[PDB]
RNA sequence: GUCGCAUCCGGGUUGGGCUGUUCGCCCAUUGCGGC
């Protein structure tokens, strides 16, 4: 039963999901390491086949659920893996599909639009902060792949039960105009301070790519808002600017008033 | 004055181990990466040992180079020494700073990071960019990855070389704070109180645990107060870098105008 | 898993760790194919 030789058909067939079309042909990706397998079954995930390595504990083969469980050495263990010391528990999950159009918001929604191309790792990052401040929604380009590995791993699991939804941006507009949400763009030559908008009553943050956001968008916006930069530095990283905006508003909506 | 074509040419060899913290010890030089980067070592006052211009430099690039060596490096001699993927066109060769907390001072109300045990060079790097837009006073970097790797670097887009930010030991940490009478705010997810409802107006000094294990608890029993940033989904922590940049800029707000909660 | 070819002392061509994972990262230390 064990599968010992990375030339095994079947390690073939697993090392091929790293690459998105196949993942996309099959319907499946993998999910490297206990935390983020945990994750994803918790979040509701379809778990299709359990990959142990030799380290794996007594109660890893427990998660399966009636999945296959493929135990691997080592040297299988290194083909599949997207890391050069490979996880010791992974899983094969089937691709979750979700469109935006059952989503309904509530009153003062908390949400983030992510506008153009970022890179996988900032991705996992961003997603990581909107799922600490309780993000009602995400919207995210519409060609985003939310199942990377680096998606996966930096955003230490969030990604599988945050609300994150690839969208055109025609779709994304009609969205927060139906919601009637209150746009605030986030750009470092914003005319206030990030701290002097009201975001108790729900908010829309607009924020672009380590980049920039387009210019209808700034200008639609309510307020363009900015994070006073006090040295040398123009710009912080989006992970780190998505979350001072989300958790601003947290502060008001925790009894905080606006600057 | 010198064009270096083979990628295997001694030269690129000695330049490309200066990745390893090991032999930038074995030697007191580091590779600076970027013209940006270049620019802010030159800035902040470093020595300029040798400057590398790949193909696609600019004119202005040699200028840099102040009587310092200047090697020009093919794409693929560049590729060897660069730390990206894709390389930048302009890096130095430095010699590695000596900078020591005897000759700094503190105002009334400084804005205090101490870092313990970090180990992932891009978390310092953010951090430090964040303590340059946050305007921090002071960044004790105590026993974590070496402050000149080339992520930190790369990361703090070189703030890290004008950033009062100065590697320690925990030890001597705990004994500069001591000296200071500065107050201890621990950040920590299971921290009493919420981090709005600290005052930093006055001096301040925040502590940031490792990423894998956190804050040892000798630490946070050191602190007047622990600190949590509210979690409201499935993760347990934040990044380590996130959670500073929060706790900078929540101090800022207080500083200009803000109400604690 | 296994098998050569190297190479270094027959004997070795490493252990570990990781809440940013990517020409992945960190820390002790002491290669290159094929199937
Ligand atoms: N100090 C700051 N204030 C406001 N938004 C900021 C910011 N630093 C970064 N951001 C956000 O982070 C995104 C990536 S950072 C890129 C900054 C770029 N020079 C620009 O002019 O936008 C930006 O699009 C912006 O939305
Ligand atoms: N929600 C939060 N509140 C306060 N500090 C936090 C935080 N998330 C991360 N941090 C900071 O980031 C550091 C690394 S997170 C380490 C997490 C570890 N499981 C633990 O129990 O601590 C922590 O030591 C702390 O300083």
């Amino acid at each position: 039963m064990r599968i010992e030789s990375p030339q095994n058909p079947r390690v073939k067939a697993l090392a091929a999901l790293k690459e998105r079309k196949e993942r996309e042909r099959t319907g499946r990706f993998l999910v490297e390491g206990r935390r983020e397998v945990e994750r994803a079954l918790e979040a509701g995930l379809s778990l299709e086949t359990l990959l142990l390595g030799p380290k794996a504990r007594p109660e890893d083969r427990a998660l399966a659920g009636g999945a296959e469980v493929l135990e691997l050495s080592e040297r299988a263990l290194a083909r599949v893996s997207a890391r050069e010391n490979p996880a010791q528990v992974l899983g094969v999950f089937r691709l979750p599909r979700r469109s935006l159009a059952g989503v309904t918001l509530g009153a003062a929604p908390l949400v983030l639009v992510l506008l153009g191309l970022e890179k996988p790792g900032n991705l996992g990052a961003i997603l990581r902060a909107a799922d600490g401040a309780g993000a009602d929604l995400v919207l995210v380009a519409e060609g985003v792949d939310l199942f990377s590995p680096q998606v996966i791993r930096n955003s230490t699991g969030a990604v599988f039960a945050l609300p994150v939804y690839p969208v055109a941006e025609e779709e994304a507009a009609r969205f927060l105009e139906e919601q009637n949400l209150p746009l605030v763009a986030a750009t470092p030559e914003g005319e206030r301070l990030y701290w002097e908008g009201d975001y108790r009553g729900g908010v829309a943050f607009l924020l672009g790519a380590e980049k920039g956001l387009p210019e209808a968008w700034k200008r639609r916006a309510q307020v363009r808002v900015r994070i006073p930069m006090r040295g040398r530095a123009d710009s912080l990283n989006v992970a780190v600017t998505a979350a001072l905006l989300l958790y601003e508003a947290l502060r008001q909506r925790s009894g905080g008033a606006p600057l």
